[PDB]
């Protein structure tokens, strides 16, 4: 089998992407944030504290003839950005772009933190990291991809995120028309539960490539590119008027400035992030100070190849017995 779904930015900055997902019978369609940095499929629901729901579409398990309580199961998650949610669990039928999994764990939120409530466009998350990170207790549950894997034509999914435009998540096949050149594959460590890999280096604009190992995660659920402070400083030093602002919480720059591209290495191959992809607009409405899309990972504890980086590439998440990651230009 295969599936193919369009993913759409939630706003004009590509702060996140939402993909429609069918849950239950008859189908209830919710717009979920596909997140290769976590492993829970959780939704706003009829069980979510009323005061914490503000415009989201909810899953109502009592209206699904295929929903079954996963008796005794609870879940609770906290994300790198400080947000969180928790609740109980049903199993139900879940379809993404034509690909159907029966018996998928659908984690129903009883509580969500303010950032989730405040984002009307995201009805929940669909985790695509390794199932070892799933938070359901007492019986850890499998991701949508893990459940689908054996039925897929090939045990892969791909992320093709757009810049200020829709893109595509495919399951079970590689669309050879969606990228230019070849796909370069690189080793993955699953030891922390992430799609963790090692970039071979970077360049800033037309500058010479610096060969240096940068361990990080391919994370569709993180907006920006977070790299070591040395790398990030080298980038922003090439932008007139850029500075790190402790009050704002990262590098800012005047929008009158031209942003150089940023290149990262995948083996001997190179992915070029155009300068425009690094502009996240005014820090506040009307401000001449713009927020940068490359920021320091210092104190995150891990480097994160988030949407800024991934949307510059066609990315293969290869879930073969020994997982790997593939990157192509596009």
């Amino acid at each position: 089998s295969t599936g193919s779904a369009t993913t759409t930015p939630i706003d004009s900055l590509d702060d996140a992407y939402i993909t429609p997902v069918q849950i239950g019978t008859p189908a209830q369609t919710l717009n979920l944030d596909f997140d290769t940095g976590s492993s829970d499929l959780w939704v706003f629901s009829s069980e979510t504290t009323a005061s914490e729901v503000d415009g989201q579409t909810i899953y109502t398990p009592s209206k699904s003839t295929t929903a079954k309580l996963l008796s005794g199961a609870t879940w609770s998650i906290s994300y790198g950005d400080g947000s969180s949610s928790s609740g109980d669990v049903y199993t139900d039928t879940v379809s993404v772009g034509g690909l159907t999994v029966t018996g998928q764990a659908v984690e129903s939120a009883k509580k969500v933190s303010s950032s989730f409530t405040e984002d009307s466009t995201i009805d929940g998350l669909l985790g695509l990291a390794f199932s070892t990170l799933n938070t359901v207790s007492p019986t850890q549950q499998k991701t949508f991809f893990d459940n689908a894997k054996a039925s897929l034509d090939s045990p892969v999914f791909t992320a093709d995120l757009g810049y200020h435009a829709p893109g595509t998540y495919n399951f079970g096949f590689i669309d050879t028309t969606a990228y230019t050149g070849s796909i370069t594959y690189t080793a993955v460590s699953t030891k922390q539960g992430f799609w963790e890999w090692t970039s071979t280096g970077y360049a800033v604009g037309s500058g010479t490539f610096k060969s240096t190992s940068i361990d990080g995660i391919a994370d569709t659920g993180t907006t920006l590119l977070y790299l070591p402070a040395t790398v990030v400083s080298a980038y922003w030093a090439q932008v007139s008027g850029a500075k790190s602002s402790s009050s704002v919480g990262g590098y800012v720059f005047p929008c009158s400035a031209t942003l150089p591209s940023f290149t990262f290495g995948v083996g001997s191959a190179r992915i070029v992030i155009p300068g425009d992809y690094i502009d996240f607009g005014p820090i506040s409405t009307g401000s001449s100070s713009c927020f940068g899309g490359i920021q320091s990972s210092a104190g995150i504890g891990i480097n994160i190849f988030g949407d800024v980086a991934l949307k510059a590439a066609f990315v293969v998440f290869n879930g073969a017995t020994t997982p790997t990651l593939g990157f192509a230009s596009k």
